[PDB]
């Protein structure tokens, strides 16, 4: 039989390992020749594996690279202007790659050039609340200071935006061992910890979903009209550079001014973590100087797009997508995911060669330039937005397959909760101690849901990966899954070797997944989801699971507002309409579910009608006017947090209207905007509910 | 048989006449009790006629009304401040209606209150080119002047916007006999001409598609959050009032300053048409004073929405819609159209009662508050936008059925050209001299197309009626048809009694259509279109007809640009991408047409696929970011002219970027924006073409 079991049994751990080795021997930086060669290889292999067509889709987008003959670095400079200490020009390469060429040195992609000189202020994680504490409570002014911040807790672009708004003239990012050195584990190559010379690369844009900074709204094709740099979306206005903790120790050890306000501000290095500004008395005339010479340049990128045409509904698309570009070797990010996609394509192609076809069309994508702001996925979706809007059933992301070896992690739309529960109950757990038990059982045991008991945790989608354009711009049901570390020990900073030269095939093979069993489990979960989405007669979405979460989010946002009972009285701020809409959604969704079970199974138009209502339900939460000042975040239920792009926020328009509202100087205006966002949310929920009513 | 002939033969001229009489005995002003009573009547009758459901959908929107105890009027005031001449407080009522109550007096809906006093400037039709001529050529400054403009040529809202931007402090609109008195025809009640005491009502908003001024984007339902007046969309900032030509003669006869610049500026009254400013020497100290006391008020309106559920595709909607609210009796506008819709509903209901159902669902709408800015249609479409986006096949408008008695007029999307040609070839001409000939033959003979010979004229959709939200906001294929006057004699100002108290049942029965044969012909054309759209197995749209017009519009916009060859050289302004896209569209559309003819007729999914490609083709021309500063005009091929809302403009984004470009002070920026709009248009055309490619 050609069923899901046939598909699943064809997936092999050993193939995933061979592909991972193959994809991680040389760097595949976006816009470089090596990454175009790899694209051409994947295109040729997907063709051999049996897909119907495999094409490259290219775009010319703004990228950013250090200047090879003028390297970036930071100094301590004395009153004469002698540079008495210099940060490193490169990470020490790992064993056996010390002769690899074209390792891009650590830098912050999209930083402007400059050589600012000044006194340091230490700003902890440079979160919105860190700056509140500095400015409001401690009275420290960052205006014209260079700020130093530890990586972790929030996306680095938000840190840089927050420093810029505080008036900083430069930002230094570093990895603290508190956040990137796990107790009792050795540094690479002897374990999976970050060495003191290790540095995390990463872009520092604030794109808010725009894609290529120069062409928001439209694909960066051959005739595209580009904004000038000064009108580009999302570029930082102050120089930024990342360093490791050996160098950070040298910059921090002399810090003076105020003490850290409390222990949440202290990392693990042997320094006081003083906030500053500037250095202690003896060194008070030394300053810090950055030298940044990176350049932004329009550069061609390439996505690989494979198609496996559907037998029954070829005009319905189920998409499995993940990126291919890496900062260096990409041993975890992204190639642990790309190897998994490669083996999924191979398995589907095996079934195809024997004459099977899925019911719906399956699109496979190897995206480029994800590391530079989701550019490949977003330019392609801009180009194909009309096809995706009217035909896109679901998007499953496929970046890193592992970030730990403890249990499953799934983030997805409520529409996929039931599908995920059911599929995982049919898969074998790879975990020690759960031999012969289901993945569902191990996952539920190790990662209990906060709400439900007997159920596993499934998180909201945030952002910082290639599903953003599909989910929050276009409203296509989306999900992601990988193996992860313990939620109980999770400091939310990323695995220690994230975006460092030490993320290699050996890291994975030696320390994360030597038998490739977690990789195989993730290939079964991602591939299983794609299979069910592309092949189930009725789309495997349960609208009633959205009803349950909508009530939870409505409770949550009401609770936030209720911290201000006096203002809700004064301005007549009612959540009645939103609760009403969520009640209606629950009632209509219950009735639609009854019809979906009871409908005449013989009638295909009835079937295509009800599958269209399921497909367009995520679509209904899109507001074409977008959220305030963020036109590409159009989903009313979920947006990336305005304070941390990685995190999802629910009822984002109402959340942001309420955030810090006690500080607004015109409360009437502020609470008016809260009411406006309540109206928009209640309306959108009711309208989405009405798409599930009988059609006529 | 229940086929189109059965439907068409059931329509009766005599029923349309009875309904028109019934709908025109009392005024049905939006927001009044009389118009709610009529809504309730139509709801009850559509139920009796056999529709499956008939509901009222209500909204609370901003309307505008004179103050009953403080009437509007204009004076000539002498240096003491005695008002030596006053304009009329009402139109003389026609014979037999002199005792009708609640005739709203002439006023400009949405005018602010004020009593500005000043010197007059005469501005011809207050068109963009009229103001260019005054300011640039004649050096007349309108700043702080009251301007007087004759109605005609362009929508009155554009006149008021243009006066406001010239710095006027008030605007007086009047009907010139040059534009509203046909040679040789008597004034009402003895003929169809406008008497000197006649006045044209009408709103003066510039909504640009927004709907209710207080709730742009969202329906004005019970919990809606409303903008304050100062942030409302589209309201004029200077007082405005309309008058007839007896009163206008009194205001104009004393005009001094400059002579009219040429004869295109002179109407037919016995006055010099001097431009001013102010009056001749002896009267130079007399001024003009307005007194406007109308108020804007949120008021409930009611749409009637009837549903005839489809037998095969109930989730596909074909909509026949026209408004019900009138300025006074609405003998032509809108009730000549509403009577036609009433008889169409009756005929469909007859077939339904015998067991027939159309293939697709048919929605019938009686919209409210069209006269106040398309408010009823637009609030409903805002409420139901997700259903309409994913399910709307077509919208046929049904305002006035007649504006003359000469020949057919059709304005529609190219997608409906073939349907209209074919249907009219099967209908009988009602015209004298074409007895036993087809409507197609009479229409082609009397209204030849400028491009084609052997073909009839079919115009672009403009705006100023209830299809605007469906076509230019949501991208649903739309059309309209009515009987019209001779294009050769057409001065484009409207029929003479437009929006006057003299537009009555008698006007129509005595002077326009005594046998109701033109009404019947229009019921056959509108109803015939709805029938074919709701019942044809393959949707009756021909994508190749869009390809032909796209090439015509691309030629036209290129020709405009080519008036500036030096700048196109300097700034490298190329139309190559747009011509390329139009070529591709033509090629793909030709191939799609071959498949549509050759496809396996047995396969319904193949059928639903190809009907979806046809339905979403108009949808593909929507840009979700909208046109510059006009977020509700989202169609890239057609928008209402920025200088005249009634007229359609093709490639509007490129047209406006080119308009008056030789006057822009930064030509580099201006031609940059031209290039941007070329890129957007070429991209949208290519993307729409790609929706017709094979799907996978
Ligand atoms: C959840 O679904 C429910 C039930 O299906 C839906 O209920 C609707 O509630 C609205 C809003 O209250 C009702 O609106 C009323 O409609 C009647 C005519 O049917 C009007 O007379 C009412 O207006 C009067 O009263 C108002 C309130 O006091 C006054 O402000 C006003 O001036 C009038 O005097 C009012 O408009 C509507 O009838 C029901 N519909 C149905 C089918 O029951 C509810 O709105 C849904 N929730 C959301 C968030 O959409
Ligand atoms: C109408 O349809 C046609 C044909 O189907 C479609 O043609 C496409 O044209 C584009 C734009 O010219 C082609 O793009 C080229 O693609 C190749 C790789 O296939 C690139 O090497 C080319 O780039 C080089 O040359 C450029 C131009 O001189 C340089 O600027 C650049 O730096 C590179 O050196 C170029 O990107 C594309 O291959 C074809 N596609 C096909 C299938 O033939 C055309 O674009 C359509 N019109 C519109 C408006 O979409
Ligand atoms: C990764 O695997 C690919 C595919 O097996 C290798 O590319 C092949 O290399 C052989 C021998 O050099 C060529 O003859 C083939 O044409 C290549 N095939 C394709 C599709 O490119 C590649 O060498 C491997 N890379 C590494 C680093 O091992
Ligand atoms: C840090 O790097 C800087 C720049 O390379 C060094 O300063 C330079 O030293 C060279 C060699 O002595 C001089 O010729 C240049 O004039 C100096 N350049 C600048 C910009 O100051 C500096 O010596 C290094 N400091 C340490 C401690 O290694
Ligand atoms: C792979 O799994 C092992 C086993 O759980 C992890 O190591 C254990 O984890 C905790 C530290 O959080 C310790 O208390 C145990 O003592 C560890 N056992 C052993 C044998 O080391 C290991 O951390 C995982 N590898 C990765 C990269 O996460
Ligand atoms: C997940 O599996 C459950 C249990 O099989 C499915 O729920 C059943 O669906 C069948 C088939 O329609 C119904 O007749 C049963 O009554 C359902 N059982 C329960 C407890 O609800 C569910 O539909 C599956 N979810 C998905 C998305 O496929
Ligand atoms: C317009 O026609 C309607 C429907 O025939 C008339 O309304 C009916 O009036 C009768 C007698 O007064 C009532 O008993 C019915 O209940 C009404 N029916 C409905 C559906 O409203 C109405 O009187 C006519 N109006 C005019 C001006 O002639
Ligand atoms: C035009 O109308 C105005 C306002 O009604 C007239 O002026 C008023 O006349 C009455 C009666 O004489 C006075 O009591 C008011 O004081 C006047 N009001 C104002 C605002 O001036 C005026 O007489 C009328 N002019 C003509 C020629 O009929
Ligand atoms: C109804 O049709 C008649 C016949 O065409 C129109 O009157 C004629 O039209 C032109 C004026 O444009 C004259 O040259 C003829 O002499 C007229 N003939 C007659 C008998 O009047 C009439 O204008 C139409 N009615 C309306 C309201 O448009
Ligand atoms: C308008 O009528 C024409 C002529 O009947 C239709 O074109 C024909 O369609 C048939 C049926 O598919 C084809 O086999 C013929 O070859 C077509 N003839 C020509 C000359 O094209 C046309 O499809 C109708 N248009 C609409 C929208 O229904
Ligand atoms: C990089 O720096 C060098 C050497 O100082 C300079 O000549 C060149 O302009 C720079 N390259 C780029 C791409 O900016
Ligand atoms: C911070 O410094 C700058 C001037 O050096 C000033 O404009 C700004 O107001 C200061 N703010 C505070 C709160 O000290
Ligand atoms: C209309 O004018 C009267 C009488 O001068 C005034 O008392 C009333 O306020 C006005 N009515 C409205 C609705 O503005
Ligand atoms: C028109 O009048 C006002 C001042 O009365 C002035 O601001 C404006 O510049 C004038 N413009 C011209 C062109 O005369
Ligand atoms: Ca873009
Ligand atoms: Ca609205
Ligand atoms: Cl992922
Ligand atoms: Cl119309
Ligand atoms: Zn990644
Ligand atoms: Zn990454
Ligand atoms: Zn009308
Ligand atoms: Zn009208």
């Amino acid at each position: 039989k050609h069923n899901m079991k046939a598909f699943l049994d064809e997936l092999k751990a050993e193939n995933i390992k061979k592909f991972l080795y193959n994809f991680t021997q040389i760097p595949h930086l976006a816009g470089t020749e090596q990454n175009f060669q790899l694209a051409k290889q994947i295109q040729s292999q997907w063709k051999e594996f049996g897909l119907d067509s495999v094409e490259l889709a290219h775009y010319d987008v703004l990228l950013s690279y250090p200047n090879k003959t003028h390297p970036n670095y930071i100094s301590i400079i004395n009153e004469d202007g002698n540079e008495i200490f210099n940060t490193s020009l490169f990470e020490p390469p790992p064993p056996g790659y010390e002769n690899v060429s074209d390792i891009v040195p650590p830098f912050s992609a999209f930083s402007p050039q400059g050589m600012p000189e000044g006194d340091l202020v230490y700003v902890n994680y440079a979160r919105t609340e860190d700056f509140f504490k500095l400015e409001r409570d401690m009275k420290i002014n960052c205006s014209g200071k260079i700020v130093i911040a530890r990586y972790g807790k929030v996306f680095r672009g938000n840190k840089v935006k927050n420093a810029q708004l505080a008036g900083a003239k430069g930002v230094i990012l570093y990895s603290d061992p508190a956040d990137y050195f796990a107790p009792g584990v050795k540094s690479y190559p002897d374990g999976w910890n970050l060495p003191g010379g290790g540095v995390q690369r990463g872009n520092i844009l604030n794109l808010n979903g725009a894609g290529d900074p120069l062409t928001p709204g439209y694909p960066a094709n051959e005739y595209a009209y580009r904004r000038g740099i000064a009108e580009a979306v999302g570029l930082p206005s102050i120089p930024v550079h990342p360093i490791g903790y050996y160098d950070a120790q040298k910059l921090l050890e002399k810090m003076g001014g105020s003490a850290p306000p409390d222990s949440s501000w202290r990392g693990s290095l042997k320094v006081p973590y003083n906030v500053g500004p500037g250095f202690t008395g003896n060194f008070s005339t030394q300053k810090v100087k950055m030298h940044i010479h990176s350049t932004n340049e329009v550069t061609r990128i390439y996505n690989v797009i494979g198609t496996l045409r559907g037998a029954v509904e070829p005009d319905r698309y189920v998409i499995l997508g993940g990126h291919r570009d890496s900062w260096v070797f990409g041993g975890i990010d992204p190639q642990s995911g790309a190897a998994v996609v490669h083996e999924i394509v191979r398995s589907f192609g095996t079934l195809k060669k024997e004459g099977w076809r899925p019911r719906r069309t399956i699109l496979f994508a190897s995206w480029d330039a994800e590391e530079f702001g989701l550019l490949g996925s977003t330019e392609w979706a801009e180009e194909n937005s009309r096809l995706l809007q009217e035909r896109g059933v679901a998007y499953i992301n496929a970046d890193s397959s592992i970030e730990g070896n403890y249990t499953l992690r799934v983030d997805c739309t409520p529409l996929m909760y039931s599908l995920v529960h059911n599929l995982t109950k049919e898969l074998k757990s790879p975990d020690e101690g759960f031999e012969g038990k289901s993945l569902y059982e191990s996952w539920t045991k190790k990662s209990p849901s906060p709400e439900f008991s007997g159920m596993p945790r499934i998180s909201k989608l945030g952002s910082g990966n290639d599903f953003e354009v599909f989910f929050q711009r276009l409203g296509i049901a989306s999900g992601r899954a990988r193996y992860t570390k313990n939620w109980e020990t999770n400091k939310f900073s990323g695995y220690p070797l994230y975006h460092s030269v030490y993320e290699t095939y050996e890291l994975v093979e030696k320390f994360y997944d030597p038998m490739f069993k977690y990789h195989l489990t993730v290939a079964q979960v991602r591939g299983g989801m794609v299979f069910e989405l592309a092949n189930s007669i009725v789309l495997p979405f349960d609208c009633r699971d959205y009803a349950v979460v909508l009530r939870k989010y409505a409770d949550k946002i009401y609770s936030i507002s209720m911290k201000h009972p006096q203002e809700m009285k004064t301005y007549s701020v009612s959540f009645d309409s939103l609760f009403s809409a969520v009640k209606n959604f629950t009632e209509i969704a219950s009735k639609f579910s009854e019809r979906l079970q009871d409908f005449d199974k013989s009638n295909p138009i009835v079937l295509r009608m009800m599958n269209d209502q399921l497909m367009f339900l995520e679509r209904a939460f899109i507001d074409p006017l977008g959220l305030p000042d963020r036109p590409f975040y159009r989903h009313v239920i979920y947006a990336p947090s305005s304070h941390n792009k990685y995190a999802g926020e629910s009822f984002p328009g109402i959340y942001d209207a309420l955030f810090d509202i006690e500080s607004k100087v015109d409360p009437s205006k502020a609470w008016g905007e809260v009411k406006r966002q309540i109206y928009v949310a209640a309306f959108t929920v009711q309208a989405a509910a009405e798409t599930l009513s009988e059609v006529a």
